[PDB]
């Protein structure tokens, strides 16, 4: 019989578990560190082993300070759910005990960095995007970005930062905090991640590519750009996808943290530091010991010390929930075409191997399953169930080809990928039974597999799905309907029958559905009718329309993820 | 402005399904008590004996077919259609528990009741195209007779046959058959409805008649058609005044045994005199081991099988100490509605509730059934998370007299409502509410619906469950009974079919609504619902929907129940901290 609220508690354990981000080091040599538990984000001071809380009521971000810089500058929502923020200083002698920025008014901040003299943000106001410097002289608007844009560092009067300001690629810019303006420089062939400055006044940026990453030098005084060596070669010979941040260290060292194939590494002047397995945030140097942040599919983001990875602060999940999600690992399933698919594999505590198996689909499809925490794996993996978490052609992670080839052939290769992944959870000794979820893109491939490998999976959910592209063309609006171009190759023929709703006849096993009553980007319409011929011909199936339905909280998780883990456990004893 | 307490409430919720809930069937085999028995998560039918129960069944049932004293064997009930209420009949001899026969003779349809005299099977079904008594025995099976609407088999005595009917205006008329040459003969009071029917020792039925605002006993010459009252030995009976009988039967020694009711609450008398039994409410009475053993339940006991007249237990489930102290208390008050009438009205109070407090209006089903002194799951689960319960019997209930039994014939989402509407305003009059949810399941549901969409701002939120949302395409749906039992009610007129229908007066709707719907429920079913889910978007209407798969109206496991009643109880949390 199932648990339920064995799984009710559980969900709640793994909503609330506080989950943590490294900021900085601040005030007499202290960490600065961020804790989210169920939606509500505080900032701490850490020192060996306590924390003292620094804001009172809960804030939305910190923004980034120098090393050793007196205070803190909290960004906090100004009503309850609005998209405009205000600032708070809290001075780290003091902690509890706010002043509100005054000059600063209400807008979208953006991003923002505090050198101790000088507070230099991005805010997004009614008419504009504009880049601001706040200091004991008032508030000064350095430069109008032409689109949405960030400020990744500043030293001394230059300022750097990375910016959307056109060609779907993210750009480098620079500023300064004394005269202001705006130099940017292009990607060309890909795209910057990000940026800090060098002591000898250079940018040094990650550059993202159709395949591998790496570090360039630009000069801002003639926007030239050339790759950076680092004398240790680790960094080079790792041959990164991505580039998540970077920063040049007090004792003048360049810190990387880059990934590869879902996981990422460490890097002191190129050199390798060894690292938890998963992913890493930013690194600082703190008591001459390094310190970054870690999260994995099977830890909850954490602050830990390199390079043992012994946790410096963790949130606490109890003995037997923490048992139940085991480790994580990547394989590489082969497709029916050849192509080999990156699936990361969450092993369940709870489950034999074989054993009761899900395979969760990730949405997008334009995003990546990676090594790092995901609530709803873990919830699977605590009710029983391993999880297998493919990167179907289409997604993110893997070079560009590998992006590429989803378009024009929706529910084509990617659902190939989908049915390999399940077929080697069979094979490896994995899966007992396997069962198919997934949200967005995701519901929509459970959709697909549900009509076009019927008899592949027992059981499957689908959340906030689409249904039929072809009505959705014609419906939604202009950014939406270029996706759907993109994907179909302009083929109405293809919007058609990759249409679910057009081969309900062929569903054989229970559907599950979850979805949206109020989302104007997945409406509920379209989801009506296909309820409607599931009933017409005799199909078993659930479904859930609720209201207001992103996971943060325990409300969400109820609303969206409850059923179809009670769904999924039920099914399991048919 | 707290947060909603999802872990506890689910936990409080499973418990109270869970508990084992027991009803008598009969005395079956050497002397063992049959049983059906909501345990182990389902419902299942057990021989009790020797202190020890043993499970006839396997698969989960619904229920099982009235034996007569000492049978040895039991004519299980089950669902084979996922939930839409396509009964198979499975014999399972007493000597072996766990084995089951299908009696493929039997093509599956509606199953309504059923006797089992040892040598035949006789019982009432509803196909698509009518309601039937039928006769399984050696020779096969035999169409016995039509009937014009929904028919119950209540005895076989020799070869006569004995049942009532809803044959028109919401009466229910006494009818006889005959074991070998079939054929049906029905007898109507003018004066009220049969109850419940035995067949004496002497061929003659005795039955329960209740009429404007009493019941009695009449017996019935099925030769004839002549009634006349029955006295019995002891007056206790006569003195004690009934307004309803909820059953009766003849013992295997010759004596009487009567369970009759007023105000929500039973008393069981023997050959006219009472047997003390546990305050609540009783099912039938048999003769187990030389004692009287009936079952028994409350408000705040579950039902279980009690001896009387001692009233200890035989089997019952037990409930926490947490939960029991969740119910304060419970008391009947007697509302004042629109026309002067007193709507009987059950209240339940919460032991986790303020005083004012969140309170649900919980709107029984049926029509024909009523909120009494008997234990209610719904009213358990919503005491457990915080709210006090009023349970108005709105006129078309059972227990209060035929009067206002009928006066719902003809009028649906009309007076009806009005009582509903008068229990809610003596919650917030009397202090007992501080905000107002409705809740009903069924034709509960319907008045859910229509509360919404008629007496908008009368309450904060709504559940709807299993819920009639329009009368015309259920009507068109429906099989042979259902259809006789909409034109009953409805009063034959399609005018009050379409304007008493919710899916036409969605507009009007200004609060939240939550809807619950077991997908395959072929009494109230999903397509009308799918409709009302279109409107109430094309509309812009805020709402939340619940669609159970493979289950429908009757609730048999603890995992359907759960999906059930789950979601209601997470709404009307959530609605609170609004
Ligand atoms: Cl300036
Ligand atoms: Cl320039
Ligand atoms: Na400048």
């Amino acid at each position: 019989p199932v648990e339920f609220s064995r799984i009710v508690r559980d969900v709640e354990r793994l909503i609330a578990v506080e989950k943590y981000s490294l900021q900085g080091v601040v005030d007499g040599d202290k960490l600065l560190v961020v804790g989210f538990s169920e939606g509500s984000v505080n900032a701490y001071l850490y020192d060996g082993g306590e924390t003292v809380k620094l804001n009172r009521e809960p804030i939305n971000s910190v923004l980034d300070p120098h090393y050793g810089v007196g205070r803190v500058i909290l960004v906090r929502d100004v009503s309850k759910g609005a998209e405009q923020h205000a600032l708070f200083k809290v001075n780290t002698s003091r902690p509890g005990e706010e002043q509100r920025l005054e000059a600063v008014k209400p807008m979208r901040i953006l991003s923002g960095v505090d050198t101790g003299e000088a507070v230099v943000f991005t805010g997004a106001t009614e008419d504009r995007v504009a880049l601001y410097a706040l200091d004991g002289g008032g508030l000064r608007e350095l430069a109008r970005l032409p689109g949405f844009g960030f400020v990744s560092d500043i030293r001394g009067d230059l300022i750097a930062g990375l910016g959307f300001f056109g060609g779907g690629r993210v750009s480098l810019f620079t500023s300064n905090l004394s005269s202001g303006g705006l130099r940017v420089f292009d990607s060309g062939e890909g795209s910057f991640s990000s940026a800090s400055i060098s002591p000898g006044m250079k940018v040094t940026a990650g550059l993202e590519t159709a395949r591998e990453a790496r570090l360039v030098t630009v000069d801002p005084r003639d926007g030239s750009v050339e790759d950076l060596e680092l004398p240790s070669k680790d960094f080079s010979s790792y041959r990164p996808t991505a580039i998540t941040w970077l920063g040049y260290l007090p004792d003048g060292r360049l810190a990387v943290v880059a990934r590869r194939e879902g996981r990422s590494a460490v890097f002191i002047d190129g050199e390798r530091v060894e690292a938890p397995q998963g992913n890493h945030g930013r690194v600082v140097l703190w008591r001459g010991k390094l310190v970054t942040s870690h999260t994995s599919l099977s830890t909850p983001p954490r602050i830990v010390s390199l390079p043992s990875g012994e946790p410096l602060l963790e949130g606490g999940l109890p003995e037997d929930l923490r048992r139940s999600i085991a480790g994580s690992r990547l394989v590489w399933v082969e497709s029916f075409d050849g192509s080999r698919v990156p699936t990361y594999v969450l092993e369940s505590g709870r489950a034999p191997t074989p054993g009761p198996t899900v395979v969760l689909v990730h949405g997008g499809p334009f995003a990546e399953d990676s090594d790092s925490w995901d609530t709803f794996a873990a919830s699977l993996a605590a009710a029983g169930f391993h999880v297998v978490m493919p990167n179907y052609r289409g997604s993110t992670g893997y070079g560009e080809e590998w992006r590429l080839k989803i378009i024009g052939d929706p529910c084509g290769g990617e659902l190939e990928d989908v049915s390999a992944a399940a077929r080697w959870a069979r094979e490896s000794g994995l899966a007992s039974e396997l069962y198919i979820m997934g949200y967005s893109y995701g519901g929509y491939m459970t959709l697909c597999a549900l009509t076009m490998k019927p008899g592949l999976f027992k059981a499957g959910v689908a959340g906030a799905s689409v249904v039929d592209w072809e009505e959705m063309y014609e419906l939604s609006d202009a950014a939406f309907r270029n996706f759907i171009e993109q994907l179909t190759g302009g083929s109405r023929e293809i919007m058609r029958s990759r249409s679910p709703i057009n081969h309900v006849d062929r569903i054989k096993e229970p559907l599950a559905l979850i979805h949206p009553q109020n989302n104007s980007r997945t409406p509920l319409k379209p989801l009506l009718r296909l309820m409607g011929e599931l009933l017409a011909r005799g199909k078993t199936f659930e479904a859930h329309i609720i209201p207001d339905a992103a996971i943060n909280t325990m409300e969400d998780a109820v609303k969206i993820l409850l059923p179809a883990v009670f769904f999924l456990a039920t099914q399991r004893e048919r």
